[PDB]
């Protein structure tokens, strides 16, 4: 690799892994368009099981990423709007707050409120129904934004019933196929077991445990080379040669909801750049009144375009800047501070700016 990628990478991250006291991670600058790849540690500690390029690390809400660009595709394809009413593909929810939530507020958190967990409890489609239904929001819709699970994972769940296909086949046969993705999963097969990481917590081994929505909000596991695929694959929709998927790219990076100086797309975070660190989990809610972007930016090129994501034992993140052709993907198997994420990614961008 270019000894620049390679100092800056090493610099950045060896003092990330030794006080963040990180067991194994991967990853992968996008320099330029093309991929470079950093492994260090253990994927599995009591199996002394090194990292690799093929290593499976649980992406955690990374996956609302996926989840935003399957929605745009469903889209771009005809099968659903935005500004559709959530009853409109869920007319058993007939419940009165529902009047004019759409699927817009599912997707961007701006519902009035959901939680960010739906209930251990919820395991049955009725109970999730149950769940929608008696919930009560704080506030009206399209008023403030509330990261939750619960919200964009009903989004994805909903938006795929027009194409008659499961969640997973929809994301299959539509994402993840068509980038050649073929080691991300929803579901880690048998086959593929030897390359799933243990995640990491409080010193024991642990994977993410079912629930509801999870595969919608945070349930998908991926390799560092697929992850350096799906960035570049946003870094330029435009060489992406399925249609409706190229648009739906594109919809997820455009510009819904300003909250500060951050800008909500479907799954994508998005800030204008340049940009410093302290712009960009230590707070278990945070609720922020967001101002519509009416109508939304289309994708803003010169945008620092990101998301975090984690499960109990592991720590993803996910940067890139279109305007530049750069970007990174960090994933460990611990689940450490968001800020210390930021500020490696931040580090390493700005050196290759």
């Amino acid at each position: 690799a270019p000894q620049q990628i390679n100092d800056i990478v090493h610099r950045t991250i060896t003092p990330l892994i030794e006080q963040q006291k990180i067991p194994g991670m991967a990853v992968a600058v996008i320099y330029q368009g093309k991929p470079y790849y950093f492994t260090w540690g253990y994927a599995d500690i009591a199996k002394k099981q090194p990292v690799t390029q093929q290593t499976l690390f649980e992406l955690g809400s990374v996956s609302k990423t996926f989840t935003g660009v399957l929605g745009g595709d469903a889209i771009a394809r005809g099968e659903i709007k935005l500004s559709d009413p959530t009853t409109k593909y869920w007319p058993e929810l007939t419940a009165k707050q529902w009047n004019g939530i759409t699927l817009l507020h599912l997707a961007t958190y701006t519902a009035g409120g959901l939680p960010l967990q739906v209930p251990d409890e919820v395991k049955s489609s009725s109970d999730l129904l149950r769940f929608y239904q008696n919930w009560q929001p704080a506030w009206a819709p399209g008023t403030q934004r509330l990261y939750a699970h619960s919200s964009i994972g009903l989004f994805g769940a909903l938006a795929v019933k027009p194409s008659g296909l499961s969640f997973e086949q929809a994301m299959q046969t539509r994402v993840f196929q068509p980038l050649k993705l073929n080691h991300t999963w929803i579901n880690v097969p048998p086959a593929e077991e030897k390359n799933y990481a243990w995640g990491y917590r409080e010193g024991k081994a642990v994977h993410v445990s079912p629930g509801a929505l999870d595969a919608e909000a945070y349930g998908v596991k991926s390799t560092i080379e697929d992850m350096a695929r799906w960035v570049q694959s946003n870094l330029k929709p435009l060489d992406i040669n399925e249609k409706t998927l190229q648009q739906g790219i594109q919809l997820a990076q455009s510009r819904y909801w300003q909250t500060g100086d951050m800008y909500q797309g479907l799954g994508w975070e998005m800030l204008d750049w340049p940009v410093n660190p302290d712009s960009i989990n230590k707070i278990a809610l945070a609720a922020r009144p967001v101002k519509a972007i009416t109508p939304p930016t289309p994708a803003v090129r010169a945008s620092w375009v990101h998301k975090t994501g984690a499960t109990g034992g592991f720590g993803s993140y996910v940067a890139f800047i279109p305007e530049k052709e750069l970007g990174i993907v960090m994933l460990a198997n611990k689940n450490y501070p968001n800020p210390a994420r930021v500020d490696a990614a931040w580090q390493i961008l700005n050196a290759l700016q």
